[PDB]
Order: C-alpha cells, then structure tokens, then sequence
C-alpha cells in the first residue's frame, strides 16, 4: 500500500495538473500528504509562461505543504552529492534538494524518471514510477467504490 | 564605496575564506552584513563535504557570522517572475545564479562575483555587482 507522505519532481507535478488528470489529482490530495520542496515549486512556477506567478504560488501553498530550504537539509544534500561526485554522477541542484527533501520528510518520490535518482537511493530515497503511482491510486479508488 | 549590505555567490565565498584573504575576511565581518542565500551555503558544503571536513561544525560557524538567507517564499516568486522575464527573451541561467541574484535584490545587498558579466540579465531587475578584485582592493584600503 501506498504510504500516507509523497512528493514529486517538477516534471510530474505538471503532469499531475495536466487537464485529463484532474480526477487522479484530485484523489491524490484527497488521500495523501503531498511534501514539496521549494525547489520543485520554483521549477513548476518557471517551467509553467502562462499563468501569474504570485497568484499561483498562493494556491500551491494552500493545497501543498511546501517545504523550505532547511538547514538540515542543505548539510544532508551537500554530504549526498559530495559522495556522488566521488562516484562520479551528476545530479543538478534541482534533483539533489527534492531527493534530499523526499528523505528528510520521509515522502516518496513519485517522478517519470526514478532511474536519474537510483544513486540517492542508498542515502534513504524511496521512489515510484508516476505511471504505477497513478495506477496504484486507481486502483485505491476502485477499491472504496466496488 | 561599499554598502552597508553585500553578498558573495559561491566562488566568491570560497576565495574570502582561502588562507591569504584571513585578513580581508574579518574586516568585511566586522564592516558589513553579508547576506548569504542558503543556496551558496549549500554549494560551498558540498566542497567541504568532500574534502572530509566537518561540515555541522562549519556550517555552525557560518551561521554566526554569516545572516543565512532562507530561500523564502518570496524569493522563489520573485526569481520565477525574473526568470519567466527572461526566457521571453531567450536568456537563460542556471537556478543558483537566479536564486542567488534575486537574494542580493530581495536584501538590498551588492553582489561581489568573480563573474559579474553572467549576472548582467538580472541588472535590469535592480541587482547591482562589483567584481570581486575590486571589493578586496576597497577593503584593503580599509585594513591601512
């Protein structure tokens, strides 16, 4: 079963607002805590040229338990990259602080890419394809309703 | 002459706390209220991670003679409208140098930068900065 803290990466946060996700996203908030980082909400208001910033960042901060920068976490983020750059991988800055967020506020991380952030993973990252995540949601619904 | 805020991005920082800027250091310290987006604390930790140091233990120190900027809900607005502002022009730069530009303007602070031409875009959205060799010349003259 689905635990009750998850988060996403930029990238599947905007598909999760996606028009034919509606529904899904809906149930998400609905059943689950969703953590994000501030980093992720950065990418999201900037990837995402449309809309007002602002306005939107509003009700992110409603819906979402947006979750900043913290001391804890910039000291975790630059012990886990420092020991990947000794193995040579290359994460951003974007994807170091939302695994090291996913770890600290123990969400997990629900993402298109789960392969980019296997490296974090012995650091305490747990991920999750979004296309399982959604289908596990899916079937949680069925499950209330049949 | 120099303000009575300034900031440093990470290269800068690493130079005033090399072994032969001990002396700059602390007049700036005692000077000048530096504003430090955690963003360049966070870049600035990685390199010490990996060279073993004890990371808890300096970022400790770093909180008590540094303000530690937050990358505050405001800051992260205000950095997506700069950038958003930006793209429509086909300019882009890396998150760091956004977040750690737009702290400078969220904190009234002058960015001393190694490379203050990369920050050019954001000029136009109140950033001002000064290279880095000429903030050490103004605060040698200071040291007498």
């Amino acid at each position: 079963p689905l635990p009750p803290d998850i988060t996403f990466d930029s990238l599947a946060l905007i598909k999760m607002h996606s028009q034919n996700m509606k529904r899904i996203l809906e149930v998400t908030l609905a059943k689950f805590t969703v953590n994000l980082s501030i980093v992720t909400v950065y990418r999201y208001l900037t990837a995402r040229l449309k809309k007002n910033i602002e306005a939107e960042f509003e009700i992110l901060k409603d819906i979402y338990n947006i979750v900043p920068l913290l001391d804890d976490i910039a000291i975790k983020a630059a012990q886990i990259e420092a020991n990947l750059i000794k193995k040579e991988i290359t994460l951003d800055m974007e994807d170091i602080i939302t695994a090291t967020t996913a770890i600290y506020t123990n969400s997990l991380l629900v993402t298109d890419d789960p392969k980019r952030y296997e490296p974090i993973r012995r650091f305490g990252l747990d991920t999750m394809p979004l296309d399982k995540f959604i289908k596990e949601v899916e079937l949680m619904v069925e499950k209330e309703l049949i």
